[PDB]
């Protein structure tokens, strides 16, 4: 999270939404691209 950072984002991201370290790309809701 703080060290390794968690989001990448997807359909219009980029301020801090951020759920922990994905480290990958994937998905939570369809815009968010993050955290498996």
């Amino acid at each position: 999270t703080q060290s390794h950072a968690g989001q990448c984002g997807g359909i219009g991201y980029s301020g801090p939404t951020v759920c922990a370290s994905g480290t990958t790309c994937q998905v939570l809701n369809p815009y968010y691209s993050q955290c498996l």
